[PDB]
């Protein structure tokens, strides 16, 4: 069913980017004639299709197995693609597996065609010749993103999991995805949502549409903000129309989103280092340990010994779902309350990607204040706006998509809900447990953002968090505690004394703070040569930086950038460990070593503006890279002109 969608004349147009250039015609033709005689249909009944609809434990089960999805793709691969438009007999090999390193990023993934191209000229067309040859690089772009990424769109939707660790992508089959979809959003709606008779003009801002997320036994709900109206989503062929109400979001993204989402940052830390009840807030992982391991300090100054401690940690059931949206708009009015609304708030005006890619060129990092105004009053509006009107769209199952609202909570996925839910618990946290403020010389309270510990030597105030997390006095926020999931442990020698609380393993008795096995596996770095080396850590680097790790609307700036400072600490503890090895029999080249760095540092900077599709925190993530680069390679002996030129790198004006 014409996986190809062009014709000769276009690919060939797309390969010679601006005859006697005949025999790349006659491969062509060749290929998009064996699209047009393929089945399709006896190789989807073949492998793919699963009719034994069966309810199975978990959804991952109804996913196609990874070996069989490589196995259809290459299948169709092999019947597209005659014998000399491989290459030869070894180049067909060679580049099946990267077909195959292609299909583990699901396809989604930028190509990069320095890794790829690892072949050699006996590719009669399918002195100078060599310079000449970048049609080789447009033939083989064509080839992954043209028809392995078609065949995979084709068959399978991808996604990754919510279970966890979250390189392992899934491939479910279209008909089974529909149907296993279609069936929990319904009934998703009907306990959870309710539908809106009337839409309202302001409905490109508003509006999100559903995508799912396998949750063990079901499903994670996310909403993703639709960038136009009703009207035109509907409307499918009013392209003029999508396109206008397109720059309407990017300008309501610009001018009304950016600020508002600014301001009550702002406010949010100016509590943190204003209040006492808003210090026991955190904003990331390292900052657990770090105030862990202060909290320890502390007890041995001041104590000169470590005493007997009790912890016990508790978190929050579903803390978007069943958030308090009265609550929240009172917590949004209180960290307002000294304002006397007309006062006006300057912030800095962020760029979109958008705006880079659709009005100029790429690579947005090159080697070498614009302040906006906004009021309390519209903040409030909009906020209000974000809680009470933010609705989704649901599939009707005859196609006709109808506007539904949640009862009580936000959605989790619109550029407010996490900010939203910081402020609320906030609030909440330094109400609440008012009495540990005054007394942080033997207690401590940390919160992530729906995960709690507390740690004390004082059985006494032990018995009031324990008494208030047991109570109903925190449901009125929307704070409902998992007390299937509360953990306590004191350590007195016959009582357990570990704990792993954020990924972190905490000891009862010496307060030693340790991360849990570093999720992010083993890099595999036993490797010849730098350029083998690069390769692998190029690839790892970007499976194992997860969207989910670098949406804004759901993580603080700081756990962002301490999710990047991970995956760099394992990328480079794999270099610092193999260095003696490889050179020995490999020298190192800075030049090649410098593009390897540019490449990661763009992968990280392109795919945070693709989640967010707001430049906001480019330049500050930026020069979090380099601190974190330079302190990663303090091992490496000469590094002058490599620090040099990381310096130098900027992002585009």
């Amino acid at each position: 069913y014409e996986i190809i969608r062009t014709n000769v004349q276009e690919v060939l147009a797309e390969i010679v980017s601006p005859k006697r250039f005949r025999g790349i015609k006659n491969v062509v033709s060749r290929i998009i004639s064996n699209d047009k005689k393929c089945r399709y249909d006896l190789i989807y009944n073949k492998y793919l299709s699963s009719s034994d609809t069966r309810k199975l434990k978990t959804m991952i089960d109804y996913s196609t197995k990874f070996n069989r999805v490589v196995e259809v793709v290459l299948i169709i691969m092999g019947k597209l693609l005659p014998l000399d438009a491989w290459g030869g007999t070894e180049n067909k090999k060679v580049i099946q597996d990267r077909i195959v390193d292609f299909l583990r990023l699901g396809a989604n993934e930028r190509l990069h065609l320095d890794d790829v191209l690892s072949g050699i000229k006996l590719s009669k067309f399918k002195q100078d010749f060599q310079i000449r040859k970048r049609l080789l690089e447009g033939y083989i772009n064509w080839v992954f993103i043209s028809l392995v990424k078609n065949i995979v769109r084709a068959f399978w939707y991808v996604t990754e999991s919510s279970n966890m660790d979250c390189s392992k992508l899934f491939y479910f089959t279209h008909s089974i995805w529909n149907e296993l979809s279609s069936n929990w959003i319904t009934k998703y709606a009907k306990g959870n949502l309710v539908q809106v008779v009337s839409p309202e003009s302001k409905g490109q801002f508003t509006n999100g549409k559903i995508k799912l997320i396998p949750k063990r036994g079901g499903f994670r709900v996310i909403c993703v903000p639709l960038k136009q109206s009703l009207y035109s989503f509907n409307n499918k062929r009013n392209f003029a129309l999508k396109q206008k109400e397109k720059w309407d979001y990017i300008f309501y993204q610009k001018y009304t989103l950016s600020p508002v989402r600014q301001v009550l940052q702002l406010k949010l830390n100016a509590l943190r280092k204003s209040d006492m009840g808003h210090r026991s807030s955190v904003n990331s992982t390292n900052e657990v340990a770090d105030r862990i391991l202060t909290f320890r300090n502390d007890l041995l100054k001041k104590n000169k010994t470590l005493p007997v401690l009790y912890m016990i940690k508790f978190d929050m059931k579903e803390c978007y779902d069943r958030l308090n949206q009265n609550a929240l708009k009172e917590s949004i009015a209180g960290i307002f309350k000294e304002d006397n609304e007309n006062t006006t708030y300057h912030v800095r005006e962020y760029g979109t990607l958008d705006e880079f890619l659709k009005l100029k060129r790429v690579r947005t990092l090159i080697e070498t204040v614009k302040t906006l105004s906004i009021s309390k009053n519209k903040i409030i509006e909009v906020c209000h706006s974000q809680i009470e009107d933010a609705t989704c769209l649901v599939k009707n199952k005859e196609g006709q998509y109808d506007l539904f609202k949640r009862k009580q909570g936000v959605f989790q996925g619109f550029s407010l809900s996490g900010i939203f839910c910081d402020i609320l618990y906030s609030t909440m946290v330094s109400k609440e447990f008012k009495f540990l403020w005054e007394a942080t010389e033997d207690n401590l309270l940390l919160r992530l953002v729906d995960d709690f510990i507390f740690i004390t030597s004082n059985k006494d105030t032990l018995k009031k968090v324990k008494d208030k997390i047991s109570s109903n006095e925190l449901q009125k926020y929307g704070a409902f505690v998992n007390h299937e999931k509360t953990v306590e442990i004191n350590g007195e020698a016959g009582s357990s004394n570990k704990m792993t609380f954020v990924g972190l393993d905490i000891n009862c008795l010496t307060l030693d703070v340790k991360k849990d096995s570093s999720q992010f596996s083993r890099p595999t770095c036993k490797f010849r040569s730098f350029k083998a080396l690069f390769s692998n850590l190029k690839q790892f680097y970007c499976s194992n930086l997860c969207e989910f790790l670098l949406d804004f609307s759901s993580n603080s700036l700081e756990t962002i950038r301490e999710n990047v400072d991970a995956i760099l600490k394992l990328t480079f503890e794999a270099i610092q460990t193999s260095f003696a090895t490889i050179s020995k029999q490999d020298s190192f080249e800075r030049y090649r070593f410098m593009k390897f760095l540019h490449v990661i540092i763009e992968t990280t900077i392109e795919k945070f503006a693709r989640v967010n599709g707001s430049m906001e925190g480019v330049e500050y993530l930026l020069t979090c890279i380099k601190i974190t680069i330079t302190k990663s390679l303090a091992f490496m002996a000469t590094k002058q002109e490599i620090i040099e030129w990381l310096y130098t790198l900027t992002i585009v004006d």
